């Protein structure tokens, strides 16, 4: 499993939550493996007597999982930043074993982008304004910030996509993981299964494309095989209509064929916070 996070050592202890303090309300979507519930958490934070959390319940017993659960929990207690989905602690009192996370009310970034995009009405007869340049750049900057954090910990995500980012209380974007993302992968990751900080910056560039297409499928016009072919052949995703050349220049910097030629996430977030600060002059 996380043999790729073996080098990481958490200094702090895992917080244990009592069963009683967790009051499950109803499921958050269609959780795979676990299923995720929205729950009321008692005595977790002093300021908020009964706060809202996302609770992931583990499916299987056996030291195989019980051991994995403990390592996943330990690593998560270590990952604490404004742009990383917060982990609160675990519950071991009886079965199933629970993992408690911060509630992100607007769900994943992909649906969010789709629902705040030009094709929104086409994606909903369902319920029934497109996110502006600054709004898109804020999202883009928030994600890069999470990636600058993880690179600081020598942590490789391996699955950075808008589907794995979450939106919360007032357009706050945080990187998480819902658990082969070939379309977001660089050629060294496809062919040689080599995942580094450089592999993650490429995926960030794909995330940037996803943001500026309002959740469109990377290589949508291609099958999985067709996509692998174009990635290894050196083909780059076309600059979205919504994307200014200034933002496209960053994606291209992430997609540099040679990993050691790819633009650092520090430089990427820096450039993104600067454009996010003053949106560039762009007209379609
Ligand atoms: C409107 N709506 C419909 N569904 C939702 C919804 C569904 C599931 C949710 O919870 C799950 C998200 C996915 N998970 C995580 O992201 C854990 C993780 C953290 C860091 C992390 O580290 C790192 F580095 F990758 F970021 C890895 C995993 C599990 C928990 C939430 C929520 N967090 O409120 C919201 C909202």
């Amino acid at each position: 499993m996380h043999h790729h996070h073996h080098h990481l050592v958490p200094r702090g202890s895992v917080h244990h939550i009592k069963r009683r303090d967790i009051v499950l309300k109803w499921e958050l979507g269609e959780g795979a493996f676990g299923k995720v519930f929205l729950a009321e958490c008692h005595n977790l934070l002093p300021e908020q007597d009964k706060m809202l959390v996302a609770v992931k319940a583990l499916k299987e017993a056996s030291e195989s999982a019980r051991q994995d659960f403990q390592r996943e929990a330990e690593l998560l207690t270590m990952l604490q930043h404004q742009h990383i989905v917060r982990f609160f602690g675990v519950c071991t009192e009886g079965r199933p074993l629970l993992m408690v996370f911060e509630y992100m009310r607007h769900g994943d970034l992909n649906r969010f982008l789709r629902s705040h995009g030009p094709d929104a009405k086409l994606l909903a007869g369902g319920e029934d304004g497109p996110l502006g340049l600054g709004q898109l750049l804020a999202v883009a900057s928030q994600v890069a910030a999470g990636m600058v954090y993880l690179a600081g910990l020598h942590f490789v995500h391996r699955d950075l996509a808008t589907r794995n980012c979450l939106v919360g209380q007032g357009l706050v974007v945080k990187i998480g993981d819902f658990g082969l993302p070939i379309r977001w992968m660089p050629p060294e990751s496809i062919l040689y299964r080599k995942f580094t900080t450089e592999s993650d910056v490429w995926s960030f560039g794909v995330v940037l494309w996803e943001i500026f297409t309002y959740g469109k499928q990377p290589w949508y016009q291609l099958s999985n095989t067709e996509a692998i072919d174009c990635i290894t052949q050196g083909r780059e995703l076309e600059r979205p209509r919504a994307c200014p050349p200034e933002v496209y220049a960053i994606m291209r910097g992430c997609w540099q064929r040679e990993p050691q030629q790819r633009h650092s996430i520090k430089d990427v977030h820096a450039r993104l916070q600067a454009l996010a600060q003053a949106p560039p002059v762009y007209l379609d």
